[PDB]
């Protein structure tokens, strides 16, 4: 069967970005790298907020014209996300397998 979903992740340089890729792999669910213009789920890491905030900003603008599928993932625990994401954010999760699953099936049921 081909139930894979269209996901997208931002580019980072911290080691948390790699550890995240491995976890998603252990998930087992099928996922494919879709462009940021036609993506169904955009998992953005809040760890690159004090580094590539100018880049993430763009991903948001484009997301404001595609259902705004922007999900914020808490940082490994170095700081705290500001009140500027929960405002234009559609879903927010942390380092959990069930949490990411709730925000995923959320993009499916579009009412």
């Amino acid at each position: 069967v081909t139930a894979e979903i269209r996901l997208y992740i931002t580019e980072g340089e911290v080691e948390d970005y790699r550890v995240f890729l491995e976890r998603l792999e252990q998930s087992g669910l099928e996922w494919r790298p879709a462009t940021p213009e036609d993506a169904d789920a955009v998992i953005v890491l809040a760890g690159l907020w004090g580094t590539r905030r100018d880049e993430i900003l763009g991903a948001v603008d484009l997301a404001r014209k595609s259902s705004k599928p922007i999900i914020t993932v808490r940082p490994y625990g170095l700081e705290n996300v500001p009140p500027e994401l929960e405002a234009v954010s559609s879903e927010v999760v942390g380092w959990n397998p069930h949490c990411i699953r709730d925000a995923l099936e959320d993009a499916l049921d579009v009412i």
